[PDB]
């Protein structure tokens, strides 16, 4: 099946498929009026959990993050992986005090409970920036604004969302 | 018209009535009706030691939490007394359960102010699926005997049924 929009690992939407969502939410968000908003988030400190006990460890904590954050979020909600330790959700609401407060979800409930890779339990955190699509804001720019959100909250010490 | 003078939320008739269509909605996305029958735990206790005036508040707090507490679209009314029923369209009974004691909890979590006055209340549910082509007059009453049971458990306390 032409399923190549989709995570491999993680059968998320990947860059591509999650791109091509957008117009279509921009139809029912004018629709039911509401607001489009992203959610960029990157597991913290990746690379220490990888080398230090293998890509498989780190395979499964990509694994139980997906699954953590789609069982967080309601059916109508896109959920991406674009490649290494990052999650990015685009979720119709009214405004970003919304947005900020599913971003603390997903935030806390990756931070509550570690994640058993091969008998080995290890804690994870995530950081996450998010904003609204402007009104009349291309995809990529809403996207790429909530990517330097994202990038503050790492700067400013990471586990911890930063709303735009 | 069809709502609840003192609250604005649905009563008896407006249920009844909206009803109908949530079945067709419920078949459009394969689920099934729930309905949380819940009561104002010791609403007289209020009323007497605070007066009417205060009992009238609490039924305005509750009715406000309540529906701030569902999505836009779950059916919220008060029939009368100190009881207010939900409709939620779900997949399994479990997930009305969890969204019973959500209500049963933030209820609690906060007393109500009464104009310089905060007052603790608790709630009671019974909840249950509506079966096919159950009448909702039935499904309201398997409902409301678990409420019942849950009322004579000691209150502060969801039954599923
Ligand atoms: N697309 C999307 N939108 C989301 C998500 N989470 C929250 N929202 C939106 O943010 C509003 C406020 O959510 P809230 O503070 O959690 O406050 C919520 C919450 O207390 C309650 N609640 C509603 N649905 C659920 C649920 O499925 N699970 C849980 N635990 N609580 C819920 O209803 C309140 C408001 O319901 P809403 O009117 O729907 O209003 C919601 C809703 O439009 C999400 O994962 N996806
Ligand atoms: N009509 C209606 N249905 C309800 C309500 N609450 C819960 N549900 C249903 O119960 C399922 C699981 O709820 P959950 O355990 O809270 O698990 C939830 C919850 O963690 C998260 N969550 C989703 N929306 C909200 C929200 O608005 N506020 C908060 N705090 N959490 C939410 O999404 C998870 C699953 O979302 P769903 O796929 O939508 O699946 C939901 C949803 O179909 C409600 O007030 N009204």
């Amino acid at each position: 099946q032409r399923k190549s929009l989709l995570d491999p690992l993680t059968q998320l939407w990947n860059r591509a498929g999650f791109h091509a969502l957008h117009q279509h939410e921009l139809e029912l968000a004018r629709a039911s009026d509401q607001r489009i908003g992203i959610i960029y988030s990157d597991i913290d400190h990746f690379k220490r959990i990888n080398d230090t006990l293998g890509h498989r460890a780190g395979d499964s904590v990509l694994r139980e993050a997906a699954s953590r954050l789609r069982a967080a979020l309601r059916p109508e909600d896109l959920l991406a992986r674009f490649g290494g330790e990052e999650f990015v959700a685009m979720v119709r609401v009214r405004e970003t005090t919304e947005l900020t407060m599913i971003a603390n979800r997903i935030r806390e409930l990756m931070e509550a409970t570690p994640i058993d890779c091969a008998g080995t339990s290890v804690p994870v955190t995530i950081s996450a920036g998010c904003t609204l699509a402007g009104s009349g804001e291309e995809p990529e720019r809403a996207l790429a604004r909530a990517d330097a959100a994202l990038y503050d909250a790492k700067r400013a010490g990471r586990n911890r969302v930063v709303s735009v």
